[PDB]
């Protein structure tokens, strides 16, 4: 049994974005709020039962032991590597993630498309943006947060206006320069040219039913005559989605 | 309550009171009159109308951490203001209905409309339009759609109206605050120095209920939850509030 | 409190003082429009009297005892009926009885042999600064209709061009640099301009009080209050040359 | 006469007063040195001296009034202060701007300073893009722009100006009300003629010396204003401005 | 004796700061080296393959006058914010690249997979030839990290321009900002001329330490005693790993 | 004080000492090719100059004193600075004079210019060569009409290659200090990775000294100001300095 | 000496305290018999600082006896000369003073007779001078001016009113004449200096003495300076009246 550490990237995640929370359960239920794109009359809610399911979320890598059981590395081989590799893995489940088995119900999955029936001629990637910061009010709730491609939002980073005038500001830490004061997650989860928004902060809640734990091996497969010990380190939570239309998922089409 | 827009509320005046039903004059004051130019009070009185949220949802609710607690406390509540502001910005006075600014609003005069002015040039007018009243513009309400248009909309000049469309962002149109919302009707706007022309007195502090034995919960297994708040409406001088739609 | 100042009044625009007499004598620097040469000025040995302006609103009864939000009513809704009506005396009064010598009173006619063929109807104005000028001061700001206003800010060209108009400035409620004070108390088509910076001073005697008669005429019968809150104020005027009023030629 | 001496005057504007360094003094008039700074080309570009010489003038603002109510109210304590103390602060600058420097008038900055290079601006320039140049002539003196002297009228044009795009240059009218522009203070003031605009490093430029703060006096007995019983009031000031280098700074006229 | 720290310039994040940080304690260690075959569709598993790491040693020693010791506060300022900048300027020449032999460590360009030359076009631009290494780089489905080449390609890719003055995608801004299609950029001199390196270097390979930057100075060094003078040093001990070779291509520009 | 353009002494590290000169190693960095591309080394030594500024005046300043030194005091010091680059920027090793960066910079690679490179192109190339030296550049040095016309440049697409007249305030390029001073001759440039590669050194803290005796400075009634400082530059890797110039 | 003070015993003297005088000009009017009133004007005089330097070698650095013998007995009064010059001719800038010559009057040629010589002209410029409603003190003339003058022969063979025997030291029409060099020969100046104009010493002779000074130290040898700091002023600029010899 091994001794315990935990873990952060650089810059921050989605894993901010959501609003935090916990449970002692292997799973529980809650409420859709089927918000209808309805015409000026009866643009009312209509409500779903919808249950959620503890997911379990693990990484690991193999060493070859003595040295492990005796230096630090034991550390740093976890704390660089394995949770490193974890919350940054994290991140897809929440982002881009399938549901079926292990696999968290993705918001890009629940997440409102965008409606390509709502820009103009002379738009360019900075008015779709705020296109987009507009449909998430449409679900009664307020942009809350971007997700944008770093090979992406490197480009909206520097833009001139028709003129040599910068947009934003200049480059700095362009992802910490936020736009429109609302926070910017570049992260490898997300696809170029794909992007979402929404008001995670409301949009939906995370609850962490058990944090990272590692575990070594020594005997799995075949590893006890290559004398590799294989390292896990894994946790356990769930993602809901409340209102989905608080959330819109878009693409530049080129 | 929520984290983002400004609550209707907050534009009006707020305070509280005892009794459930309140006496005042109103200052119908006699605009447009070329000739003895003054304002005629109306003794009116205000009606303390209760309006509540109910959301039914699961009920094992009932076991598991007061979570629900941080639902309703940040969410749920959240649900209340929403459907708040739809009675104050408007609703039919009838029942447990409270006079909507709409409802008491006055018109918009068309003749200013010029040839060539903009969606935009729509509002502007209307600003002034308020000062006959004797007061002034303090904010403006509007649809999330219109305002969107508004915002980021350009001109033959090739260029924004206003800067970029960041204005979208920071609801605030030519240093007076902006609302979008549900609340208001597609095409209609509203504008008036609500900080000094109606007055919204709370009663009592918003309450909660719940039960499922409400229509066919316990067929369902589900939990009506449901958050009550006793206001009441006043308007003093409402010739300061205007109503108006655009041409398109 | 009276913060409904979305704009600034007039009070705010002249010079503010205090005195502690009930009148006060001051010198008139009658300053004549006159040539080159000494153009000499004059002095006058006039005097301000001090009248007692107050606003008032009947209520309804008890309003009492549901707390101080007769506190606001008053603070808020009533001042400003207070000092938007004060705004009044100050600008125009019939110097007559109760009434201050307003601005107008004593402003100057607008020449007119300085409207052009041929000038737009903010032009008129930009003559009026120069005027203004024509006794050795300066412009401190304008006074006209809120209406006239839009008409001047909401104004384009032949073509749809906003020219020193824009909604921004109607905001701002300033042109050319210059104070902008839009008052329903003046009549449409009118405007004033001078250097009130120091072309006239006020003095204040007493500050606003409220007073509430339930024995009020009618007050008794359809059984109801009448609040009012009084203000005793002394304008002067050390220059009226620096004050000019006038019309748009329609 | 006696000296009821002791209120200061309080605006919400900056002075050029402000502008300039601060220095009190002792004398009625002292000598200083003028760093005639040529434009000279790339080599022998220093600068050369002069000996110079600044007077201590007398600035002076009165008015006629009644002694007994005047003498009788605070209207005089506040009758100086917004009429007195405010006229002669705003008449202040009448000098250190647009100074004779004959008589009792003071050395103008204005008319000390040098004209505006014209030769800089080229096609296509907004009133802007004149500034920008501005701000650079007054660097070939060794010294870094400070602060812009400006009509209340061309400041609210310059303030507010979009740019063939609907971004808004400077911020006005947030940043618009004085403030500051490009991050140099700017002086609105009536003295400052209209279309002509100056700039420079009155920082560390010329500088302002004090003989006498400024003081009231009333009398009553001046001019048969005994008889007429209205005595006069009177605030006046002893200083005297010394300009260092010229150069530094520099007065234009827009394209009107 | 014992230092605090180093703080070089700072102006650019070496390949350093671009791997994975780490920290042994052993003169030497073993670890698995995650074998990800280029395979096809189906059985695109990595073979895992055995490996073994050794502590080399690196130091800079800018030998000089034996009068520039008299002065502390001052020469420690020498080596402390001169001495260092010059060593890391240098754990690159192994970092990047190295034989591997001797003293050297197992250099990103020695177990660099190479290019895929037939991914090129007619003529991609010289730009275009990087966009190819960033999509190798999923052959061992990892996502880049930072891209480290010579500093004078970089220049020439940066300020590019089409038929008109056109500064393409890049600028003289961008150069600045050494941070190109999103990702980190290492102009270390290290690199030859067409020659560059591309992958997720974030996680491709983690490099420990076992020493922190000493320092040692002496006379006796060689011809010093005669020829009046010093040798100052600052000794250092690192190991380079690499768990998937796959995530790291080399190539050359041709052209 | 307060002197608002960054000076250069701000550009170059600093340090002081207690002697009258310093002993090194110059980096003699080879811009060799792929091999043996190390660098050489060369035992220079830094010799403590010193360095003032003289004004000469009327007696009588003398007098009022005080208020005198409320001069040398915020005035001339600012002179003295002034001048200061002078020496630093470029100055003839003969003499009390010191080792101007231009007499110890490397040329220009013409290399670098192309048909269609406008005058920031090139300042850009030259940022290039600095890292020749495996340092990066850290700021730039041009004369004030340079970076004037440099700054607020522009091409056929109506648009400054910084997007703004104020680009001249905040001397900023690239994010790289601008420092404009007169001591730079006009087309004229210099750069390099200043930061890390050229240290100067405090011997003593600037001092001033006056003796009307100086010169005849007595037949005539007049005073000789001045300020002395004591500084030493080094070079450590020249090579991390650029200079050339443009067209005129 | 000259025992005329040169220019300065002609000009009521005084001291100051400052280094500047706002004092009040009488711009007179000549007029006609009406409102010959004098207007004022007013007007300030800045304090400039003026001495006199001779070179002495140190072996005189002791001797007092000695040096305060050389400096009192002429050092002193050789400044007088000196200062006469900006007295006399003086120009408005730099350390200069105004000079009388500067702000005098145009003779009136109108008085000359139909034959006269240089001396009756004299005679017209002090005539001239009462016209300022002020009596005149004394003359200034070119020592030459003044030697034709004292050898102004009758064609009878005899001097003007000179005659070596009669004959006293500096005086003409009972008026003093204060022969320098600083005043431009022919041009000459009259008037009734007394209340014309005066004086103010900020500071009393000073003297001072520096080695140190230009190459002295090496070629041993030393610097004695009589410092003196003064400012004059100017009433009524008709009272001085300067002349031209048209012959």
């Amino acid at each position: 049994i091994p001794g315990i550490i935990m873990p952060g990237l650089r810059r921050l995640t989605i894993r901010d974005l959501l609003a935090q929370g916990r449970t002692s359960s292997n799973a529980l239920e809650y409420v859709r709020e089927e918000v209808f794109t309805n015409a000026p009359g009866d643009s009312d809610i209509t409500f779903s039962k919808q249950t959620a399911n503890v997911k379990t979320i693990a990484h690991w890598v193999q060493a070859s032991r003595q040295v492990m059981d005796d230096a630090p590395m034991l550390q740093s081989y976890i704390n660089n590597r394995l949770m490193y590799g974890l919350a940054l893995k994290e991140e897809g489940q929440l982002l881009n993630g399938d549901g079926t088995g292990d696999n968290l119900e993705g918001l890009n999955k629940v997440a409102t498309a965008y409606d390509t029936s709502l820009n103009a001629t002379g738009d360019t990637r900075a008015d779709i943006i705020a296109h987009a910061i507009y449909q998430v009010t449409e679900s009664e709730f307020s942009a809350s947060g971007i997700v944008l491609n770093p090979r992406d939002w490197h480009n909206i980073a520097l833009l001139k206006d028709n003129e040599g005038r910068y947009i934003f500001g200049g480059p700095q830490a362009f992802t910490s320069n936020i736009m429109w004061g609302l926070p910017v997650v570049p992260t490898k989860a997300q696809a170029a040219g794909t992007f979402t928004v929404g008001g995670f902060d409301m949009a939906s809640q995370v609850f962490d039913r058990m944090d990272a734990t590692v575990e070594v091996s020594r005997e799995d497969r075949d590893n006890f005559v290559k004398n590799m010990l294989t390292i896990l380190c894994e946790e356990r939570l769930a993602l809901a989605h409340y209102r989905p239309t608080a959330i819109i998922k878009g693409t530049f089409s080129s």
